[PDB]
């Protein structure tokens, strides 16, 4: 049976932690994946975490990251929602450098992507099998969310860039059923940037929240409808949830343009409550460290810098990283709306520590009705490590 | 199906070896989560083993335990009963410090406690996800039985404990429904300590023996109510059943009021048996050493010192700890009534022993209509570790 | 639903290899039990390889062997089939220095002994949990079959032994539904004595070939019905199938009475082919080493030293031990008739080799409609281990 | 409920990445066997990768490869394609030097081959149990195809040989139901020669694509009818695809004679597309190195060296190997016909590097629509390891 999906994402007064993987921790002795980009998506049974390897363990020669980013031997398998990224319980998904993975209501869809740079392949796996394929468009980097796609009645969408990444490029809705494309649409965002989208359901549309790598410290925001007609643009709130970016006081808003005139980013998200918005962000404005979330009253809808609500969940002592959305569906929480969630990933390593070696680990959080207090979930591991001696 | 649960407890003449886990002794070489508290809970198809990790793994560095109690790296995790808690047959449970767990005959529901001492919060899951919060009410530990949960007709109750350790806090009854809290209430006991209990299900209501952490050397106990009014006081019995306590012959027991007066304590159990009750305790009036249990005639009901029974489980040359009760689902023993049993959590390494680390393994034991011969089923590993030097 | 096993055991011109767990070789590297007595015992669905552990692993500290017999660390385990008995792949049986297991059809029924040896205990496990408990009625080492329990119809039987092993001791039957004992039955055996049996359905009644450690180089037989009436022996055939042994030129069979005039013994099987049988044994007559298989034209019933099939499973350069006997279920094998198996233990260190430790692997064959050549599927591991150092 | 599988196979422009296990990189520090001789095969819910064990792991003394080949220690295992073949995610299969195995909607079928060479046993597991044997019948290494069997309507199909390796030997096809033989046929081919098929359903007949390992550096190819009535010669097709070979320009094809007059050969697979042909090499002549996929217009049915598509998936710098072929069952991949599917081995260690070990992992790719580009998924394991110490 297929997952409806099309109830209204839950109003929240803040976010109580759902899991704790402490990959890296445990990592130390036991037989851990070097991981990188992990994600949250659920079934209507289960929710586990996605991830991507080198094919390496922690604590060996072959987590020397001189193994490039886009690697042949890179793959998206998968854990339950809290177990570390473990060889011995990881269930194999597909051949990819970069991934987005969603549950329809019958069966697990995967989209991995690999293949050379000039002329990638985007492989669909439908119930453990390729049903489909996307070939590079562009000829540049063809690549994806790295966080949840979406399911709405039976149907899945996704989000696809292939382009350069410091200029403009081009970006692709896809619609897929039991792991067929069935649409796909372009999108016109000249001037603006798309990467990585952090994606959930919400009155039968899907809405994500990405990341321009271009220009802006505002994260670009777009709205899909099942026939594929969409509405694009940026978060309207007056403050910038990106990394690096500026500070609050030096900032103005805009719906519709990218704005900081700031060229890197990072994967980050954020949720629509009726016209508010949760947007999270790193702590720091130039370092992947700590992490919060803001709700800004009236923030999806005007450039606003009303903050209701602050949470923090990793403190700025601590490395952060990537961070994405994804929801609980009905038939797990037994609510009536869709229960926003969101993981915050962990790097420990290069770039900002003496190891020869890079991966993260996880905490995952959901939508309670009540406050919870800042505290800081931090990843734990003690570095460096035996290898790197 | 929901579990009834109703049943009177069993009438038993002894314990039964039910299960022993190694967790330590396999440890050496093996992958074996460091934990602390593991209790045991049943669903209507098989038992488990709930634990705290610090994430960290014997025999490796993380295990160094420096690393504090309430830590934001702290989880509930779970294995079959039996089996070691080894990273590979673990499924995740919760963010927790402290836990309780139990099943309806549904689903698994389980309470994890996390964040800050002063605000700390503690999120329930229901069939693996969070359904529901509480937040600290008083400001102090937020903190839990560290056993098995109750439920009953699909209503599942537990207790908990906000406040100071070792003088006057404040006692909870939550009683929850698929996951989702449907009623509260406070507990008067003025003059008396609640910590830790030990809870099951007989004649329709729940059973608790709990842990006075500031003057009794004898048990609380609390008899709840479907509709949350409750009997609170002590376990009846002349004899003290608390680490530390003093003689037998200098005890004179009382079933309102703590007596011994001592401070400190420990998670132990016991079993109401028409007016007698099977409690346990130590051999070792002072340390965490050795483990017995007596039955004493009219012993929930008056100060009685009549022992009909004694049986030793752990001898008094070897180290115990914590303590628990659960009861067999009727779906698994096949009785018309609801089987006692108990877990003994032994503890290894700091503070009695020269290793840089604590964990401990488990035995579990059930109710029988024979009496069973004493032995000492004791934990078996050959400390320090490779990771002490 | 009950598995019927009333039909009669297939009648089989040789063995084909069903399953070789090599746990020792992988045992060198990887996270393997220190196992001893393995058995092989079958759902209707599957079959598995029951064992005893130490609690420790291979080439760990803990696997030094002056860790005693019957400790109350040992534990009966189980894997399926051909798997390793490795730690991240075992299931929890029992707390046993002695065991024997069997599946029903609906469930599996576990019996693991443990306790002091004056005053021991057997608990009865059933779907996972104890349901019923034996005491020590003689207050001499209670221990039972170490290979499978057999089960018509919906009881299951087995036969344990109370007593001195080079002496009378006494024997019993027994007889549980769902756990529950609900026969048992004491056996006349004056001069002839009984351990380990080896045992099997066949034509509606259960038929073992168990150890004679007293007086007996034959093995004594057993036959019992569902009333628990039975009759007992010996293995008429004029060849003995006990290690040690004599000769066969100079041994006389008997259908009643031990001969041979040797102590000591060692677990081992046969099965009854119509009149003729399928016997069992080690190659050397002193020696735990060797295996192979005889067939003696009306051995179940005469002194008959005809021998009409032979077949080596284990060469007499390599070390063997312990074997029992087991049925396909009908289910499984799709035959009109009960399958007829055997499993050989192949015991590597002590006593015969230079090693701090000791275990086994293991081989399983199956009755077959042809003649099989002879081969010897042998333990394979290089010893001493790192440990050993 | 039987897989019908009587579909034609897809006509497909080219492969997509299905997998890659890296169980060589992975088996850097963690637990794996050392392997030889993967394959792929799918049931109605999962696809697998079955492998050939020494029963020692990847890094450990075991590994040295003077452990002979058809050795007593060999066995056939399997996990889930994609994983690693790791000990704690493996299912034993049988006790086999030689394998096949194949699904047939209700259960797996396997096909293990063990003994000595002179008089060599094969051993068939229906559900995990052994139903049916053949024996040796030339006396000459019984030996198997190495990939998947062929399942149709509940029959399943395989191709063995007894006989020498480098001349004229002996070959036949099996039949089996539910792992009963129920047909057999002696293959007539003077002056060809035919080892380890790479076999598939079409049309409702079972084809296949072989080695000749006597004079020919084209393949061998038959075509098996229900009634086990066959056709059996050469691929037409005017290019030779065995190694090692000839260059392309030198070769004269044939449908009915060996050509090429080389001794030696690989494992290797080819697809009917109509009367075209895919067929893949390696990408030296002489050397199991690169991997590439060549489709000839009309190959399967004349002379032709016309190629319309050639891809590569193993480049000429990295080592290749074994390669065979599999399909997609319509319950999976949903297509109304069968998706054309291979696997290639990738060989690390002797003869051609300098470890005291050799095993492989492993690529899998299946027919898609479209054209894929070249790229490299190679190995990736950094030699030697630790062991070469
Ligand atoms: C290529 C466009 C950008 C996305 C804004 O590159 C990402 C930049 C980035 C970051 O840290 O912001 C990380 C992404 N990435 C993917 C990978 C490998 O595919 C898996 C570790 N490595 N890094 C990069 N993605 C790919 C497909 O290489
Ligand atoms: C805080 C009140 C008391 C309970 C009587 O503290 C326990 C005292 C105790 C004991 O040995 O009696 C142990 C409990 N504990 C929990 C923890 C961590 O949460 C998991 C290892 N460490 N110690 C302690 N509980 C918490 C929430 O820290
Ligand atoms: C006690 C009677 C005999 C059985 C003929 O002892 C067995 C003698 C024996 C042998 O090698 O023939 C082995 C059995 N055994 C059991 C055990 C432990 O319980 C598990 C390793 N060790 N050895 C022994 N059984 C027990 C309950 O200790
Ligand atoms: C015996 C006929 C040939 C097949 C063309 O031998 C294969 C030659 C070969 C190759 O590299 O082409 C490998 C096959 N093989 C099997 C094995 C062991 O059975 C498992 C590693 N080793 N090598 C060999 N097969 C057997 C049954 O030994
Ligand atoms: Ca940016
Ligand atoms: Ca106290
Ligand atoms: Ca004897
Ligand atoms: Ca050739």
């Amino acid at each position: 049976t297929y997952m409806n999906n099309t109830e209204a994402i839950c109003d929240v007064k803040g976010f109580a932690p759902f899991s704790k993987d402490n990959g890296i921790r445990i990592g130390s002795r036991g037989h851990i994946f070097v991981i990188r980009e992990p994600f949250v998506s659920c079934s209507p049974i289960e929710c586990r975490t996605f991830f991507l390897t080198q094919g390496s363990l922690l604590n060996d020669k072959h987590s020397n990251g001189t193994v490039k980013d886009r690697s042949p031997f890179r793959t998206l398998m998968s854990v339950k929602v809290g177990q570390s990224p473990n060889v011995y319980q990881a269930r194999f998904e597909a051949v990819a450098w970069s991934a987005t993975a969603c549950h329809d209501g019958k069966k697990w869809m995967t989209v991995g992507v690999t293949g050379p740079d000039s002329k990638a392949v985007a492989v669909i796996h439908y119930g453990g099998v390729p049903t489909d394929v996307i070939n590079s468009w562009a000829g540049d980097i063809l690549r994806t969310q790295e966080s949840s796609c979406t399911c709405i009645q039976g149907d899945c969408y996704w989000v696809m860039t292939d382009g350069p990444a410091n200029r403009q490029a081009q970006y692709r809705i896809y619609k897929a059923n039991q792991g067929r494309i069935i649409g796909q649409a372009d999108i016109s965002f000249n001037g603006g940037h798309i990467e990585e989208c952090s994606c959930y359901p919400n009155d039968g549309k899907v809405e994500c929240v990405c990341r321009d790598n271009w220009t802006g410290t505002n994260r670009p925001v777009l709205v899909i409808s099942p026939d594929l007609s969409y509405r694009v643009g940026y978060l309207c709130a007056g403050i910038p949830s990106d990394t690096p970016r500026g500070e609050d006081a030096q900032f103005t808003g805009s719906c519709t343009s990218p704005m900081g005139n700031q060229g890197y980013g990072v994967k980050g998200f954020g949720f629509r409550q009726g016209t508010d918005v949760w947007m999270g962000r790193t702590i720091s404005r130039t370092s992947r460290s700590g992490f919060e979330i803001l709700r800004i009253k009236n923030g999806w809808t005007q450039t606003s810098k009303e903050q209701v609500r602050k949470q923090v969940v990793v403190d700025n002592l601590n490395w952060s990283g990537y961070s994405g959305s994804f929801t609980l569906p009905v038939e797990l929480s037994g609510k009536d709306c869709l229960v926003p969630c969101f993981w915050v990933e962990m790097i420990r390593g290069k770039p900002e520590e003496k190891t020869i070696w890079t991966s993260s680990s996880s905490i995952v959080m959901c939508g309670v009705d009540y406050e919870i207090a800042d505290w800081s979930w931090h990843d734990g591991a003690i570095l460096p490590f035996d290898i790197d001696k």
